[PDB]
């Protein structure tokens, strides 16, 4: 359970983890829920 997203969306992508989070979230489009909520990207022009 405890693969929630914190504080790693600054050292950058985990791709050895269960759950994810980085700029390169979309690129790999592995991002937990959290995502948004803790690291707060501003998703500018969306896509």
């Amino acid at each position: 359970d405890q693969e929630s997203c914190k504080g790693r969306c600054t050292e950058g992508f985990n791709v050895d983890k269960k759950c994810q989070c980085d700029e390169l979230c979309s690129y790999y489009q592995s991002c937990c829920t959290d995502y948004t909520a803790e690291c707060k990207p501003q998703v500018t022009r969306g896509d």
